[PDB]
């Protein structure tokens, strides 16, 4: 009922697009794009809303007297406090930038929580709440950027909906996503692996004849590759990050591919594009048993499903079909009766791995777009994402860059081991081919001006930069780091 620090929230506002009141959350991508945007949560039944990129962690809520004192646990948020919001998807911080794209600033992300620019003071939106009172869940509120002293505010100019820091006010809901959970219990929004018996649930490797659409039970090294990672996403906006319960409908999202576990009329059990991932075809639940078989709480809920200790049957909700094998690599199928040994156990994946999986997804998406733009004009003299591609390239280069040679051996090796594991994950997801395709397609052009003939000078102004960054990323992915 009250928001404590280390709680997870989405900042939600309202707008009336196409003459109807749509609610939508504050979103940021992170790498490749620092600028914030808005994610519609409204059309949940037909399209899975991208809540993952909307979650922020309430890192700290301080009195201005302690906030000014800093620049030299489980506290409840009080009105008047300045808060620090950590973007969960990127581990970056919600900040008020010094760019503008009409007196206003851009709202986005800071790589590090530095200075006043990443702090926002909370203020009551009504005579019901007062300065010093605890901020209550589902309260409308006003947020003021400490550095600029402007309001976090949604724009409607001209056609599209944006976010900026303006002298205009916007009323913002803090929807709780999650709070303290019971140790070792599965909660929504968790990225995990579903094990069988070793064998785990996965899609095929990159570039497979599959088009990566089919689901498998596979053993060996997959259990340590990103392709076997899934996010459990319940059919809720608020307390989506609550404990999961037996029978609770949920979507199962494949992380790197972005597609959703689904039952199809034609294909059968497959993974499916986000836009085509409707509730009926996409809703699964965890069952204690296969026997015949309530109303969701406004909180973390009762802890029901335990990591590694709970054997779970997976069931498609609409059809009642069981996730089973077909009969080391087996096709996963949905079946009426299934197999006596269909029960999976869930192992929570760790952060370094989960982050890398999500980073793969963004980068694949951004670069596939960049390639599509290149392919669009091959032989023809569709705006290319130059700005983002450059930033993405730069970001991954720093991500992969080896430790400073003048560092202690104990830490150097440990930081080196992770770098290697981080590189491996990307490598096994065909990130090298991705970088190579971008290089090969850019190399079809001899001079920067030759590229300008098919793309224009503005785009060509960064041609030698993108190739140098791509070759640099390539090298950084390849480097042994032993």
């Amino acid at each position: 009922q009250f928001l404590r620090t280390d709680d997870e929230v989405v900042l939600q506002c309202s707008a009336t697009v196409l003459k109807e009141q749509l609610k939508l959350c504050l979103a940021a991508e992170g790498f490749g794009n620092r600028l914030c945007f808005l994610e519609p949560t409204s059309n949940a039944q037909n399209v899975p809303p991208n809540l993952a990129i909307c979650c922020f962690t309430l890192e700290q809520s301080l009195s201005v007297r302690a906030l000014q004192e800093m620049l030299a646990g489980h506290r409840t948020l009080l009105y008047g406090h300045a808060i620090l919001l950590r973007h969960a998807h990127s581990r970056m911080y919600l900040s008020c930038l010094t760019t503008s794209r009409k007196l206003a600033f851009d709202v986005g992300l800071q790589e590090d929580a530095t200075g006043e620019a990443c702090w926002w003071t909370m203020h009551p939106a009504s005579k019901q709440r007062s300065e010093g009172e605890k901020v209550r869940v589902g309260d409308d509120l006003i947020l003021v950027s400490v550095s600029s002293e402007r309001y976090l505010h949604l724009s409607t100019a001209s056609g599209e909906l944006q976010v900026d820091a303006s002298f205009m006010q916007t009323l913002w809901n803090m929807n709780p996503i999650c709070s303290c959970c019971e140790e070792g219990y599965v909660t929504g929004g968790h990225v995990l692996r579903l094990f069988h018996g070793d064998e785990c649930l996965t899609i095929s490797a990159a570039d497979s004849d599959d088009q990566r659409r089919l689901v498998y039970y596979e053993g060996g090294a997959v259990c340590t590759h990103a392709r076997s990672l899934w996010r459990l996403e319940p059919l809720r906006i608020s307390w989506s990050g609550s404990h999961l319960r037996w029978g609770q409908p949920l979507r199962i999202r494949h992380v790197t591919t972005g597609r959703y576990l689904a039952l199809t009329e034609d294909q059968g059990l497959v993974v499916v594009d986000a836009c085509k991932a409707h509730t009926k075809a996409t809703s699964f639940c965890f069952r204690v048993s296969k026997e015949k078989l309530k109303r969701d709480v406004e909180g973390m809920g009762p802890p029901e499903i335990k990591y590694g200790e709970s054997l779970c049957f997976v069931q498609h909700v609409a059809s009642g079909l069981w996730l089973t094998y077909a009969a080391l690599k087996k096709k996963a199928i949905l079946h009426q009766e299934g197999h006596m040994d269909d029960a999976l156990f869930l192992t929570r994946c760790q952060q370094e791995e989960s982050q890398a999986a999500r980073m793969i997804h963004s980068t694949a998406g951004l670069y596939n777009q960049f390639i599509k733009g290149l392919d669009s004009f091959s032989g023809k003299p569709p705006a290319l994402p130059i700005e983002a591609v450059i930033l993405s390239l730069q970001d991954l280069i720093g991500y992969f860059e080896p430790p400073s040679e003048e560092l202690q051996h104990e830490e150097k090796q440990s930081k080196l081991r992770s770098l290697r594991n981080r590189q491996s994950l990307f490598q096994e997801e065909g990130m090298l081919s991705l970088v190579l395709n971008c290089i090969d397609r850019l190399n079809v052009y001899t001079t920067a001006a030759h590229f300008a003939e098919y793309a224009g000078e503005e785009a060509a102004e960064s041609w030698k930069e993108i190739v140098n960054l791509l070759y640099e990323l390539l090298a950084s992915l390849i480097r042994g780091n032993r």
